[PDB]
């Protein structure tokens, strides 16, 4: 039994909200909240946009470091970094961004870094502003993650398209 509260159930590991992915980080406070990532971890809008600025901009200060580290991320990777004021942890993960012209099949692979952690809140991969089509992430994510994930997606008319059109 987990704190996560009027998601549908998608599967047996797959449940789903019309919701903001801030507002319900911050009443949740998960072990792991997931953020729409890019490479440079550069937070600037979408998913990373909002999740950043809930944190005051801790979340980029604490990337530029990881950054000048360890250099940049790959498409379909992630790291561990802290869930500052949102949850325990932030991974990022990057999905590959369609405006870019990369590859969707690293979509899959994306998903996979899910399976590393037992329970996660976190967005549609490639969705919004990563310019893929949201119900082929939701595939990708149902035929990927073996762990319990709860998504949050943030456009209402969106969401109820994904139930409808749900296999
Ligand atoms: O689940 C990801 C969906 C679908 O594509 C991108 C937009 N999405 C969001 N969902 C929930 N909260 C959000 N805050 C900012 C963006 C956002
Ligand atoms: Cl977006």
């Amino acid at each position: 039994v987990n704190s996560f509260s009027g998601y549908l159930k998608l599967t047996d590991n797959v449940y789903i909200k019309n919701a903001d992915i801030v507002e319900e980080a911050k009443k949740v406070k998960p072990t792991v909240v997931v953020n729409a990532a890019n490479v440079y971890l550069k937070h600037g809008g979408g998913v990373a946009g909002a999740l950043n600025k809930a944190t005051n901009n801790a979340m980029q200060v604490e990337s530029d470091d990881y950054i000048a580290t360890n250099g940049p991320l790959k498409v379909g990777g992630s790291c561990v970094l802290s869930g500052h004021n949102l949850a325990k942890h932030c991974l990022h993960v990057v999905g590959p961004n369609v405006n870019k012209g990369e590859d969707i099949q690293l979509l899959k692979s994306a998903y996979e870094n899910f399976n590393q952690h037992e329970v996660l809140l976190a967005p549609l991969l490639s969705a919004g502003i990563f310019g893929a089509d949201p119900i082929h992430s939701l595939r990708v994510c149902v035929d990927t993650v073996r762990t319990n994930v709860y998504l949050a997606v943030f456009d209402k008319n969106l969401y109820d398209k994904l139930v409808s059109s749900f296999l």
